[PDB]
C-alpha cells in the first residue's frame, strides 16, 4: 500500500496496538494512513498548520477512503486534538526545540498516559528536558541514519523519569540519550564523535581569539560539553 521512510517506519512501530494516534504536522498524512491501514492504529488525527499541507492531507485521506477513521484537522500543534482523544502522539520531521514547544504549548490537551513518539531532526535534548519536567519516562530510544542523515526517535509514557537515566548523568543522558548512550551504536558514536570534534574546533577557535570575560565563558561551556561528550564515547 503506502510506503514509509525508515524514519517514519521506526516511529510507526511504537504506536500501541488499537491506539488512536495523532500525528502533528503530518507529512501528507502518510504515517497515520499507514498506521490505520495496517491496523496499527484504530483511528487517527492528522494535524496541519497551513492551508496547503492541510488541504493536501485531507485530499489524500479522502482519496484513500480513510475519511471514516482519519480526521485531518488544521491548527497549531496539539491545538488539533481534544484531551483524551488520542492514545499515542507522533511528532516528527521537526527540530527538538519546536517539538518541545509544541508539547509545552499544548500540554493541557494531555492526560499524561498518551504514548509520545517524538522524532526530532536535531536537538533531541530539548525534548528530554521537557519530558523530564512533565515527569514522563523514556521507555525507548533509537538512532538510525537514512540517506546519509542521522535521525533520533524518542518514546515516552507516564512513569518514573529517573529510571531511564539510571547509571548516567542527567546532563549527558538528556543530551545524547540515555538509551542511546547504553547502546552506543555506530550512528550514535559517529554523530557524537563528530559533534565533539566540532566543539573542540570552536573551543580552539575561541581560544586564539580575545581574552575576554565573554570568550572565557563561551569556552567554559564548550569544555563542559567536550568533557560530557568525552564521557559518552569513551
Ligand atoms: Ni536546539
Amino acid at each position: 500500500e503506502l510506503k514509509l521512510s525508515k524514519r517514519l517506519q521506526t516511529v510507526a512501530e511504537y504506536i500501541p496496538n488499537g491506539a488512536v494516534m495523532a500525528d502533528i504536522g503530518s507529512d501528507h498524512a502518510y504515517l497515520p494512513s499507514y498506521a490505520v491501514l495496517n491496523h496499527k492504529a484504530s483511528g487517527a488525527i492528522a494535524g496541519e498548520i497551513t492551508d496547503g499541507p492541510f488541504l493536501s492531507a485531507k485530499r489524500q485521506v479522502e482519496k484513500s477512503g480513510l475519511n471514516s477513521h482519519i480526521s485531518v484537522r488544521q491548527g497549531d500543534g496539539l491545538e488539533v486534538i481534544k484531551k483524551g482523544e488520542a492514545d499515542a502522539i507522533t511528532i516528527a520531521g521537526m527540530g527538538g526545540a519546536l517539538i518541545a514547544h509544541i508539547l509545552e504549548a499544548g500540554k493541557d490537551k494531555l492526560t499524561g498516559k498518551e504514548r509520545l513518539i517524538l522524532q526530532p531532526n536535531i536537538h533531541a535534548v530539548h525534548i528530554r528536558e521537557w519530558l523530564y519536567k512533565e515527569r514522563y519516562a523514556l521507555i525507548d530510544e533509537v538512532i538510525l541514519e537514512e540517506d546519509g542523515k542521522s535521525y533520533e526517535v524518542l518514546v515516552a509514557e507516564a512513569g518514573d523519569r529517573d529510571a531511564a537515566y539510571d547509571g548516567i548523568s542527567l546532563s549527558a543522558g538528556m543530551l545524547v540519550g540515555p538509551f542511546l548512550a547504553k547502546e552506543k551504536n555506530a550512528v550514535f558514536l559517529k554523530k557524537w564523535t563528530q559533534e565533539l570534534q566540532h566543539t573542540q574546533s570552536i573551543y580552539e577557535q575561541i581560544s586564539q581569539a580575545a581574552d575576554t570575560e565573554q570568550n572565557k565563558q563561551k569556552l567554559k561551556e564548550l569544555a563542559d560539553r567536550m568533557e560530557l561528550l568525552k564521557e559518552v564515547i569513551d
